[PDB]
């Protein structure tokens, strides 16, 4: 499927390059465009801001779904609105609010069906973290692992997504996560930066700053399995990429692309 | 060829593991131990603090050299104090003060001679930065290269040393430096953390946190040569190690060691 995974604090007032790319992929409203505010405790403000930005970018057929209870998440009206949409955008908030309210519900199945039909699923901040199978949950002392992870939506199968990556401790905790299971690709996305993931398992960077990619398959050793909460992480032979707009990544071969 | 390269803000009040290791290597002042305060504009306070700490740790024969002019640096008295010392400790301060006052002087030659005879040379903060051939000068912006470098003492031939490394942006600028010339090994040292470098070109981590090692030889590409001051760095296939106390590094093979 088609994903847009956004690092948070994206431009909602100026050029809005990332949201413009989302609107472009969605078809500008040909089929209804849905904004899902589940993650936040301020769904009216947030819903209205995204509503205004997407109208300004040319999407007229827009609905904001305030799915805030599991009852709402099992309302078949919302199932049908999502499976018949031209695109879904998940706003920020808390990752566990998204999973605890949508996991196991009809809305969740609607998102997965839409995704499999080629409907663009986009999300920013928490709405980005939840796209991986196992996600990082937002305690982060430097050089230590105080990491909490949880199951996500699993739209992106073999990656751990971290956002707001120009924040103290995000590199360290994504590195902890990759060390715990080097099978997972670590993808740290800066604010006002995003990756667009294509059905052929490559993505392109879009936006103002950079995406840090942590590839643990080169790892020779680590002490993560022996580590106590106050002890310093050791790790040998991590592969790291930093990709700004114009670059991409082949996730099957784990190779950096210039576009 | 014995170096102790300290990341700054080392423990001067408690266990003082790093300074105690410096004391052990120096021989506890059988030959005079020299504290060199050139880097700082507060040589009496800084000198006295190191004087009291090193006496508490068992060094009996200590002298603090307040070398603040090039005239002082060309006094044969200071040449002989250094070449006949049991160890030299360069305090923190500003790196360019060390090089601009000591470069081309008798004291510089004395430090190099003592080092070549096996006298331990230690330094912290600015005193650590100056040990590389090309050193980073302190003045930041995320994902950009605003790096300024300068000539150092060159006691550690193929490395760029960065200190206080848990401060925002140090990882990014050391990555810029390694990108500019992947021949150089990037060594970022945390506060109250150090490396002990041995004549056989391996070093051991001593201290409370970690040393980040950036090996650029694996780099596939970067855009650093085409980069304008406000543009985002791109880099592919950087190798990174993070080593806490008890780990070390073989600089000939670029391999992590566990000890």
């Amino acid at each position: 499927g088609n994903l847009v995974i956004i690092g948070g604090a994206e431009d909602k007032k100026g050029e809005s390059k990332i949201l413009k790319k989302v609107a472009e992929i969605a078809g500008f409203g040909d089929m209804e465009f849905i904004v899902l505010t589940t993650a936040t405790e301020h769904p009216v403000e947030v819903g209205n801001e995204y509503l205004n930005v997407f109208q300004r970018l040319g999407i007229n057929n827009i609905e904001v779904l305030d799915i805030s209870t599991r009852e709402d998440a099992n309302n078949e009206e919302n199932y049908y609105k999502i499976v018949n949409s031209g695109g879904v955008f998940m706003t920020g908030g808390d990752q566990l609010r998204i999973t605890s309210i949508l996991g196991g519900t009809k809305v969740f199945n609607a998102l997965i069906e839409a995704y499999l039909k080629g409907v663009v699923i986009a999300g920013t901040s928490a709405g980005a973290s939840v796209m991986s199978n196992t996600m990082i949950v937002d305690n982060d002392p430097a050089r230590k692992c105080t990491l909490k992870m949880a199951s996500g939506l699993g739209l992106l199968e073999e990656a751990i997504i971290d956002q707001h990556f120009d924040q103290r401790g995000r590199f360290g905790r994504l590195l902890c996560g990759v060390a715990e299971n080097p099978h997972m690709l670590g993808i740290g996305i800066d604010e006002d930066t995003a990756i667009r993931v294509y059905p052929d398992a490559h993505f392109e960077v879009v936006g103002s700053y950079a995406v840090t990619i942590i590839d643990g398959k080169s790892i020779v050793s680590s002490n993560v399995s022996e580590l106590k909460p106050d002890e310093i992480l050791a790790i040998a032979n991590v592969t790291v990429h930093v990709l700004p707009e114009g670059y991409g990544f082949d996730m099957k071969r784990r190779e950096v692309l210039r576009l």
